[PDB]
């Protein structure tokens, strides 16, 4: 599904994004927006290495989702990738909590740090009532 951008805002909120491990709520957002234009059946098949990003946050088979086909993989977040593909955010909201408990934080995703990092992230959630 392609959310529309106050209805993903008030989506994450209630999934309790807002400050997760001090990540504003703004920032997830522009991460979303950066990654698959808030599309939950984005991926992106990396050939250089043989992974593949899925879902709304982009994730990676590598560490966080098994696919099977990836490569010296690992599932931190336990789920197959298909997962990463529902209409449904919410497991895709879980392994993004997983991704940042690590000591990276939000800075595992090259693109936030390209296109949101010291940026004014406001409009992101501007008018949304979250």
């Amino acid at each position: 599904k392609v959310f529309e951008r106050c209805e993903l805002a008030r989506t994450l909120k209630r999934l309790g994004m807002d400050g997760y491990r001090g990540i504003s709520l703004a920032n997830w957002m522009c991460l979303a927006k950066w990654e698959s234009g808030y599309n939950t059946r984005a991926t992106n098949y990396n050939a250089g290495d043989r992974s593949t990003d899925y879902g709304i946050f982009q994730i990676n088979s590598r560490y966080w989702c098994n696919d099977g086909k990836t490569g010296g993989a690992v599932n931190a977040c336990h789920l197959s990738c298909s997962a990463l593909l529902q209409d449904n955010i919410a497991d895709a909201v879980a392994c993004a909590k997983r991704v940042v408990r690590d000591p990276q934080g939000i800075r595992a995703w090259v693109a936030w740090r390209n296109r949101c990092q010291n940026r004014d992230v406001r409009q992101y959630v501007q008018g949304c009532g979250v």
